[PDB]
């Protein structure tokens, strides 16, 4: 099918600054409006990344639109508890070098729930010493899982890919190895329950954000009118190592 795992070091995004205005409010609207645009920047460089992804370009462009519009919130929360772990050792929630939330920010966001939600998966990193290796490769497994409940449109060339990354993982984790990779599949299946808190608080701001002063940028204004009557309607399917 194939050193994919070099690859996936050399061809990671590099720092999206969030653009905060800090001369500015620190109203709910004014903080979801600067994560929301830091979103869009985030989902451009995502784009890059997925492109040159090895094996990425061997599914349909309508089953590469398919995954990257349904594993969005999972990747961006997942690169967020990575940039937490390096930068704070998951002390804050490092959205960007110019966006640092600390208690203040939590709370201010409206998401205090939500941001102590996604605290916890970057003090897993710190428990597990995830590496920057492991991370690159269950990054990939992020974007491979969540599918149309009816499958996609190239479901075996998407199977291959997937087998291949879980492989990869296998490989990386290697005097035991085995509870290492279980310690990782667990902590991949936690994202799916994370991803749909983070989702509905989304998809509740998008259907009145002018009413709460929230701004969309054109980028995830596409994604979740697409993503939002899929997800609601049980058409998503998320794909878990260890059904719960
Ligand atoms: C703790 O929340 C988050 O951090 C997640 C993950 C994430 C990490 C990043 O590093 C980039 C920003 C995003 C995508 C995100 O902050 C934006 C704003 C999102 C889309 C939010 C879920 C709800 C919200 C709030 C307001 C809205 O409309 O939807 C995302």
């Amino acid at each position: 099918y194939f050193s994919p795992v070099m690859v996936l070091e050399n061809i990671e995004p590099e720092i999206v600054y969030a653009g905060y205005d800090s001369s500015k409010p620190d109203t709910a609207e004014n903080l979801l409006s600067t994560l929301n645009r830091l979103a869009g920047k985030q989902m451009i460089q995502v784009v890059k990344w997925a492109k040159v992804l090895p094996g990425f370009k061997n599914l349909p462009l309508e089953d590469q639109i398919t995954l990257i519009q349904y594993s969005w919130m999972s990747l961006s929360s997942f690169a967020l508890s990575w940039r937490s772990y390096k930068h704070t050792n998951s002390q804050f929630l490092y959205f960007a070098p110019d966006l640092v939330f600390n208690e203040e920010k939590m709370h201010q966001s409206a998401m205090y729930e939500l941001c102590q939600g996604m605290h916890q998966i970057s003090l897993q990193f710190v428990r597990l010493q995830l590496t920057f290796e492991e991370y690159t490769i269950m990054k990939v497994l992020l974007l491979l899982s969540t599918i149309p409940k009816d499958g996609l449109k190239s479901q075996a060339a998407f199977e291959e890919m997937r087998t291949n990354y879980i492989k990869e993982l296998r490989k990386m984790v290697t005097g035991q190895s085995w509870q290492r990779f279980y310690q990782l599949t667990k902590l991949l299946d936690s994202m799916h329950d994370l991803v749909s808190d983070l989702l509905e608080f989304c998809f509740y701001t998008f259907r009145e954000s002018h009413a709460l002063k929230v701004e969309f940028p054109a980028m995830l204004v596409e994604i979740i009118s697409d993503q939002l009557p899929k997800v609601e309607s049980g058409n998503a399917k998320p794909l878990y190592f260890h059904r719960k």
